[PDB]
């Protein structure tokens, strides 16, 4: 399913991110962008390792979910990569606050580094009273 932003904004607010180990909703939002722009089905082969990220956050497969692919890889959140596709996202965020629970908080996304850090999120929020 795709969001309007500001549905997105207050869903994800309604289920505790805002200041959620210090991250901003607009943080959040600027990241659900960037990699997904708000779609819960989108899906990214990584050519270089064969991985694959999944849904809203684009949760990779290496480490976070479970796809049946490489038989070294974790799924540290203990979910099918599939309930990350789903219109629901209370899985996906469960998962996306037990990455963000590893030290190096939401930087492990590199499409945060790059689009966000630094930058304007505000954008990603205005208008949404959140
Ligand atoms: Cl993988």
């Amino acid at each position: 399913k795709v969001f309007e932003r500001c549905e997105l904004a207050r869903t994800l607010k309604r289920l505790g991110m805002d200041g959620y180990r210090g991250i901003s909703l607009a943080n959040w939002m600027c990241l659900a962008k960037w990699e997904s722009g708000y779609n819960t089905r989108a899906t990214n082969y990584n050519a270089g390792d064969r991985s694959t990220d999944y849904g809203i956050f684009q949760i990779n497969s290496r480490y976070w979910c479970n796809d049946g692919k490489n038989p070294g890889a974790v799924n540290a959140c203990h979910l099918s990569c599939s309930a990350l596709l789903q219109d629901n996202i209370a899985d996906a965020v469960a998962c996306a606050k037990r990455v963000v629970r590893d030290p190096q908080g939401i930087r492990a996304w590199v499409a945060w580094r790059n689009r966000c850090q630094n930058r304007d999120v505000r954008q990603y929020v205005q208008g949404c009273g959140v």
